[PDB]
RNA sequence: AGAAUUUGGACAAACUUGGUCAUUUAGAGGAACUAAAAGGGUUUCCGUAGGUGAACCUGCGGAA
């Protein structure tokens, strides 16, 4: 429970940032990876579910979740490095920590790996949006 | 019962020899044809068995 104290509290937004903190930790992020949220005001997470991208049941699904973590959790360090982002991936369900258009192209990514893409395609398109991203031009 | 041994009649192994058939092979020539080679189950927890400072780790079974 967090609630505003009008005599002390003074950022009129600051119900909601320390809501918005509570939630991150609750979704499963690190706390250093939840204190970003607090410390910077351009941090987004963006939450969906594998069956929104597609109806997958059964195997099919297990092998979704697969596709995203890969071996060691091997694409998914990758999509987090590229997109400089922070996933955490419980069963179906993703959470992704970031910017506005980093997570907008992590979740291009993770799509894609629900969906089916071939894995060279997304290996080649993580390496170019992490390089066109850094750029100033 | 077998005889040693003898006369004569057939069976007949094996040997020498002149032929005639079939099969291999030796050099030496004659002549024909062909060939020839540089460059895809991660994260946080729960239960259990084992190890184990039951800290922790591994196997299995569950939840987000």
């Amino acid at each position: 429970e967090l609630r505003t104290n009008p005599k002390f509290t003074t950022d009129p937004g600051a119900l909601q940032k320390g809501a918005d903190f509570i939630k991150a930790f609750t979704l499963g992020f690190d706390l250093d990876d939840s204190i970003a949220l607090l410390r910077l005001d351009d941090l987004y997470i963006e939450t969906f579910e594998v069956k929104d991208v597609k109806t997958l049941t059964g195997d099919h699904l297990s092998r979704a979740i697969g596709r995203i973590a890969g071996k060691d959790g091997k694409t998914k360090f990758a999509i987090e490095n590229a997109t400089r982002t922070r996933i955490v991936l419980a069963d179906s369900k993703i959470h992704i920590l970031g910017g506005f258009t980093h997570i907008r192209m992590a979740r291009e990514s993770v799509v894609s790996l629900i969906l089916g893409s071939p894995p060279g395609k997304v290996y080649g398109n993580l390496r170019t949006v992490a390089s066109r991203l850094k750029e100033r031009y």
